[PDB]
C-alpha cells in the first residue's frame, strides 16, 4: 500500500493519503550506489495547502509541486523544512521560485547557511528550548531537543492524530543508525521521550525515511541510537 523504492522512478515523487487532508509525499535520491527513499508531509488548510519538507533536490522538488497540482489541485502556499540538510532543504529554490513561502526555525537557517545549502525565507519564532511547540496553521511543530541534528523539529497534525518524525525517527525495518554527523547523541533518546510526552496520543508516525508505523517506531529509534553509541 505504502509506496517503496521499487515503486518510484527516480525524479518521480508519490502521495500517500494518510487521513483526510493529510498526505505524505515520497520521493527518491540515489547516493553512494544506493536508492534511498524520503518522505514529506502535506497538510490541508481549507483551500490552501502547508507542506512539510521539500522532496531532497530541486528536480525532485518540481516533480513533487506537479503531482500536487495533478491530484490535489490546491496552492502550497507555505512550507516549512524540519531540520538543515538537503533531504530538507533542497528543493527550497525551487518552491520559492514557485511562489511558496519558505520556513524554518532560525538555527536551521543558520546551518543550512553554514552548509551551503539552499536557506528558507521565513524564520520561525518560538522552538529554541526543549520542548517548546507552536501552532503553525492545520499543524503543531515542536522541537524536541536535538536528536539527528541539533535543530530538528517534528509536525503534528491534530485534526488526524498524524504524528511526522522527520529524520528524529527511523522506520521500523532501520535497525543501524543513519548518517548521524550532525546529531547529539546523549540527547536524542531525552529528545524521543519529549516527543512521546507531547503526542501520546498519536496514531501514525511517519518516519523521515520509509514505513509510517505507530508510536512503537519513537522507542525502535532509542534502541539503534543506543546501541550505536555502545558500538
Ligand atoms: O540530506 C542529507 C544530506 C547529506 C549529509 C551527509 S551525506 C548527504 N542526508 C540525508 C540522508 C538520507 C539518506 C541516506 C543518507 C543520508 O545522510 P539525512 O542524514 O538528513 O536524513
Ligand atoms: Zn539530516
Ligand atoms: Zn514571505
Ligand atoms: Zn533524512
Amino acid at each position: 500500500e505504502y509506496p517503496t523504492v521499487s515503486e518510484i522512478p527516480v525524479g518521480e515523487v508519490r502521495l500517500y493519503q494518510i487521513a483526510d487532508g493529510v498526505w505524505s509525499h515520497i520521493a527518491t535520491q540515489s547516493f553512494d550506489g544506493a536508492v534511498y527513499p524520503s518522505n514529506g508531509l502535506i497538510v490541508r488548510d481549507g483551500d490552501e495547502l502547508l507542506l512539510i519538507d521539500t522532496a531532497w533536490g530541486a528536480k525532485n522538488t518540481a516533480a513533487l509541486l506537479a503531482e500536487i497540482e495533478k491530484q490535489i489541485g490546491l496552492p502550497v502556499t507555505r512550507a516549512v523544512s524540519t531540520h538543515f540538510h538537503d533531504d530538507r532543504v533542497g528543493g527550497v529554490d525551487v518552491l520559492r521560485a514557485a511562489g511558496v513561502a519558505t520556513y524554518a526555525s532560525p538555527s536551521t537557517r543558520r546551518l543550512a547557511e553554514v552548509e551551503g545549502n539552499e536557506i528558507p525565507t521565513h524564520s520561525l519564532e518560538g522552538l529554541s528550548s526543549s520542548g517548546d511547540a507552536v501552532r503553525f496553521g492545520p499543524v503543531e511543530l515542536f522541537y524536541p531537543g536535538a536528536a539527528h541534528s541539533t535543530d530538528n523539529l517534528v509536525v503534528y497534525v491534530p485534526s488526524a492524530s498524524v504524528l511526522y518524525g522527520g529524520c528524529a525517527i527511523y522506520e521500523l525495518s532501520r535497525t543501524s543508525a543513519g548518517n548521524v554527523a550532525d546529531a547529539d547523541l546523549a540527547e536524542w533518546p531525552t529528545s524521543i521521550e519529549r516527543i512521546q510526552q507531547h503526542y501520546p496520543e498519536a496514531q501514525f508516525v511517519i518516519p523521515g525515511h520509509g514505513l509510517p508505523g505507530g508510536l512503537d517506531l519513537l522507542k525502535h529509534t532509542t534502541n539503534v541510537v543506543k546501541a550505536h553509541t555502545n558500538r
